[PDB]
């Protein structure tokens, strides 16, 4: 594999954990890898890099609050046009399943 | 802005790609056709941006190139190719369900 299609795949998938609601870069990683079954553990720096390019974008916003600890987090939303971005990759990706799935039925014939 | 990023949409072309090879050799011109057919006519690939991919994919040993039977110039898929492709198509399938299990756990803490 290399790092384009990985970072691909965890670009969907950054975008569809942003999509069920608001969250931080630490929390982000927990639910990743609870969702892998501990096998997916996202890099914080990895995420800080997407982050900045999807904020930049305007995919992402951010805002500060409080946390647990006593100190101060930022945490990130799924803007209307990061909701549109998100069914535009989704919609991407089937369609490039249904490519590939025509492609195995064209041989067969 | 909310369009696909060009990033996302070359992995989405190499995928395309290694897996019209994975299906059989093949020459560019073969290509870019059935990959037009398959696509209903949306995805028209451009044989100078296929050149710049299979320089790279060959540079990585992933692809090679042959003489077919004017001799079209056919590419296919590498003994290492198709095991690349073996592990890509594992983390697809995985990526899906963790996406799945997101999904769900949202529907439970609901
Ligand atoms: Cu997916």
């Amino acid at each position: 594999i290399p790092k384009e299609m990985l970072r691909a795949q965890t670009n969907a998938i950054l975008l569809n954990v942003l999509k069920q609601g608001d969250n931080y870069v630490y929390g982000i990683i927990k639910q990743v890898k609870e969702a892998s079954n501990g096998e997916m553990e996202l890099n914080e720096a990895t995420l800080y890099t997407i982050f900045k390019r999807l904020e930049k974008d305007g995919i992402i916003s951010s805002y500060w609050g409080d946390e647990s600890q006593g100190g101060r987090r930022k945490y990130y939303r799924l803007t209307e046009i990061g909701h549109e971005n998100m069914r535009l990759v989704s919609e991407s990706w089937s369609r490039v399943d249904k490519i590939i799935e025509n492609l195995e039925a064209n041989k067969k014939s």
